[PDB]
């Protein structure tokens, strides 16, 4: 399979297969072909991406050419906080690989993105009613033309929602094509598919391809073998969860389910100090009414004094609103703050 690609299709919506959607009577010029496949390739990462958003980039840094997993359920907010890192980002270019969701959706998440943000995009589009081959297609078109303006000079972004909706549709094709089941109704081809899509984001010479996929996490007890295989193989995971989103602590970030495993080697040391005492004063914490509930009061307790002085800088900074826009500076700055 070879797709066709060029600098017209940013800002527009574009199909699994990566053919223009929207009903324009003139044609955008696509002169390239590209095959969908890209045998392997080595650069270090070394650079921050910004995110733009506090609590990641404050606490769980995000490096250039990474690979990075956001995990979340149902109604936790994972499509606010990916349109707040499409409107945040550092990236020249933004490919996003939208994939199994029904319309509405899709346009929900679409809503969140302004005409700025839009205009370097490239949207694959790919809801539930479509063939599972083009749902599969999706993930593979998408990192093609992440390729492609990479090797334009561009850094980009690639984001993948979702990687989980990705292997549910090779699944249905594999199946289809024979393959049994080998773990969790899922084939062969699914599991040996994911190291190669993920080999495929990275630094680079010219250019880079910073990558995000998300797992969706089902509310049950099952074991998701996708999730699992992912979870080895990314460089940082983003974790998001129902008892903060119950809250309505947005981003419903749970730091301490969450790590970057490039962070340290991107971040200042004395930002990697405060990010530490950042966290420690979040994990911390506890509700000053527990005490006096029982006949007030410190010691003695140095640590637990400081996050209940400091409570307030803290949520303040993690919890960020959708139009709340936060450069690296004042992220920095900011968590300096929190953090005395
Ligand atoms: N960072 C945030 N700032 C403000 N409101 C938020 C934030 N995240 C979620 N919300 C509120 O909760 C709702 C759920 O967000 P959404 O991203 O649509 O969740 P889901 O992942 O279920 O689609 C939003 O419509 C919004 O009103
Ligand atoms: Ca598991």
């Amino acid at each position: 399979h070879k797709i066709r690609v060029g600098d017209a299709l940013l800002g527009r919506l574009i199909d699994g297969i990566g053919r223009p959607m929207e009903s324009n009577i003139v044609a955008p010029y696509l002169p390239f072909e590209r095959s969908l496949y890209a045998e392997p390739p080595r650069q270090v990462i070394d650079q921050p991406f910004i995110l733009g958003v506090r609590a990641i980039d404050g606490l769980l840094t995000c490096g250039i050419g990474q690979r990075i997993g956001i995990f979340a359920g149902s109604g936790v907010g994972k499509s606010t906080l990916l349109g707040m890192i499409c409107n945040g980002a550092s990236a020249d270019i933004i490919v996003l690989a939208l994939i199994g969701e029904r319309g509405r959706e899709v346009n929900e998440f679409l809503a969140l993105l302004p005409q700025s943000t839009l205009s370097k995009c490239v949207l694959v589009v790919t809801t539930s009613d479509r063939p599972a081959l083009e749902r599969m297609k999706a993930a593979f078109t998408a990192t093609t033309i992440a390729e492609y303006f990479r090797d334009q000079g561009k850094n980009v972004l690639l984001m993948m929602d979702s990687v989980t909706r990705y292997a549910r549709a090779a699944r249905d094709v594999g199946l289809a094509s024979g393959e049994p089941d080998v773990r969790g109704g899922f084939p062969p081809s699914v599991f040996s598919s994911l190291p190669k899509l993920l080999e495929r984001a990275g630094p680079a010479p010219k250019g880079s391809i910073t990558a995000i996929y998300t797992v969706l996490l089902e509310s049950d007890n099952v074991n998701d073998p996708i999730g699992d295989e992912v979870r080895s193989i990314l460089d940082g995971h983003i974790v998001l969860t129902r008892e903060l989103a119950e809250e309505n602590h947005f981003p419903a970030i749970d730091i301490g389910l969450s790590a970057s495993r490039v962070m340290h080697n991107v971040v200042t040391s004395e930002h990697l100090r405060a990010a530490a005492e950042c966290k420690k004063l979040i994990a911390t914490y506890k509700n000053p009414e527990l005490l006096i509930r029982i006949g007030e009061y410190m010691g003695q307790d140095p640590e637990a004094d400081k996050a209940i002085k400091n409570r307030k800088l803290i949520q303040n900074f993690i919890q960020q609103s959708t139009k709340d826009i936060s450069s690296y500076e004042k992220t920095i700055e900011s968590l300096f703050k929190v953090v005395a």
